[PDB]
């Protein structure tokens, strides 16, 4: 379960003002931007972490219980969550990698042909024999790639298990594919509320560092891979991701609700780029 | 400071299994639909899906206080976004199903989601309201004002007066703003339903204004995952996550959860905006 409730960094407003500046013009150079998520943008919609001072694993080794102030049907969307379906809708994020299982990225209408989730989806069940996926509107009641009790309903009567991974299960091959070759190509990795210390979802983000792509680490403990950053912002990802898009000129689009798109529609009007150099 | 009374901290978390759920948020909505004056309570469980800890849940901050443990925040007060639970509280006023609004809650979450003031009681303060000593008038800041204790907070009034501006926020001694407190008894006294979301009921005297309704024969819902000092005087007790309740209250009552336009300020409520139909109930 690795290192657990290592102490929080917060950068002072005038430094933390500066780096999201610096951000904002790394993503206005940037041809290929991906973004990778990790438990730390759930928590201010009441959704525990694992190894932050209260996490999950942190709370486990301190013979304390996490607590979750919403169930993961009734959570919402962050600012966070939504600011990533913007950054796609404007062209401004190629793909979405996340190691979160909460459901939230494909609830908030993010289109799943643009993301991969690594280790599962609560909502989501998969049938055995045709791979056929099905996104719920309540938590699949079981983890560990289980069967669920339902059968499938395409034009197969296949047994549905879901898509949680269990501690020595492979990630699913098409996702990680996916996560490498978008994580290979990009000339910028955004990590936010990542500690990056799971192989190899963690890794990902150093692939782009390969051929001169540069890396931003944003989160409040340290995280496996702050020495390889070309920036770290020490921040709630949320302040972060508001003053980024306010940079940037976008608004933080409304949630309709539990929504799921399939497909990436044609991306829509941006507004100009800044002269930077 | 040091040996103040902080009630009853870390008390077990009770849960209505589903089906006994779903039964009592349609009987809170038979109630809603039955009542001519709707006043709601609110407390610090309204904020704990922003990522604001409460004071005497498992991880309240009087409850890790008392265990030698911190509370854990996952928003600034300044990033915090209004609960879904917040937003329906918006839309049952603009629609006038909700005659007034008590919080004890410093957050100032209710101000920024837009609701009107006029509506609104802040019985323990404002974390982004100063006031003038000298002529009263209060500003709503964008950022959280510096002090709390009703201190200077080093800046001085701008009206056409240079009165010193302080905090709103109360120390445990201090005596409730007379202005929030007469209207928010008033409008417990005369409500013929107080509906309690998300708080204990522990402080005194917030946490007795529902209390007012059940005189004369007005119903009281209590709405909290923990017991409140109150239980027993309920007509209706929901266990659940206050987020689950209001939003399957609000499909019942036929309304949207509206849009946070992000931080606004409204002094005076709006006209009011259409509403659905009322069942027939009996
Ligand atoms: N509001 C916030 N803003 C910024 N950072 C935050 C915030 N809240 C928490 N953090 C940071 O967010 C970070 C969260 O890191 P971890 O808790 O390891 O979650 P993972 O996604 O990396 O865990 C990966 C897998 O491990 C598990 O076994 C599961 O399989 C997971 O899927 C912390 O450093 C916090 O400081
Ligand atoms: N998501 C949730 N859904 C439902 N209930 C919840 C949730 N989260 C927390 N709760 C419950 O919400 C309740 C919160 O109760 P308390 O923590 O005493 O807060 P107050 O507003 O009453 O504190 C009053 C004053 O006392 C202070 O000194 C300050 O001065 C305050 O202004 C608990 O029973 C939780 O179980
Ligand atoms: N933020 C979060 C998300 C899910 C949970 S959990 O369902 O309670 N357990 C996890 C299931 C997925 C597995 O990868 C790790 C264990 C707890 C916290
Ligand atoms: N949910 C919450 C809100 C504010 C705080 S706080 O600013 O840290 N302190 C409180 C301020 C109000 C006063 O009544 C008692 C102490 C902590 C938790
Ligand atoms: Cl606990
Ligand atoms: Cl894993
Ligand atoms: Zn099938
Ligand atoms: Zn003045």
């Amino acid at each position: 379960k690795g290192k657990c409730g290592l102490p929080e960094i917060f950068d002072p407003p005038e430094e933390l003002e500066r780096k999201v500046w610096e951000l904002a013009r790394l993503v206005w150079q940037s041809s290929s931007v991906v973004f990778h998520t990790g438990a730390g943008i759930s928590t201010a919609s009441g959704i525990p972490d694992f190894r932050g001072p209260h996490g999950v694993w942190t709370m486990e080794e301190r013979g304390l219980a996490p607590k979750f102030d919403t169930t993961f049907e009734s959570a919402r969307p962050t600012q966070t969550h939504m600011a990533l379906v913007q950054l796609e809708r404007v062209g401004l994020l190629r793909f979405l990698v996340s190691q979160n299982v909460d459901g939230l990225h494909v609830r908030s209408g993010f289109p799943r042909d643009k993301l991969a989730e690594l280790h599962g989806n609560m909502f989501v069940e998969e049938c055995a024999k045709c791979k056929t996926q099905y996104v719920r509107d309540t938590v699949v009641g079981t983890m560990g790639l289980k069967a669920t009790g339902r059968l499938c309903t395409v034009a197969c009567r296949g047994e549905l298990r879901d898509t949680i991974l269990d501690w020595e299960d492979s990630l699913p091959d098409r996702d990680l594919a996916l996560a490498d070759e978008a994580s290979r190509n990009a000339d910028l990795s955004i990590t936010l509320g990542t500690s990056l210390q799971i192989r190899p979802s963690g890794n990902l983000p150093l692939a782009t560092k390969r051929r001169g792509g540069r890396l931003v680490i944003v989160n409040l403990q340290p995280t496996k891979h702050d020495r390889h950053a070309d920036l770290r912002i020490h921040g709630y990802v949320d302040e972060v991701m508001t003053r980024l898009m306010k940079h940037l000129g976008l608004e933080i689009p409304a949630w309709d609700g539990p929504r799921v798109l399939e497909r990436a529609l044609p991306p829509l009007p941006r507004p100009p780029t800044p002269k930077l150099e």
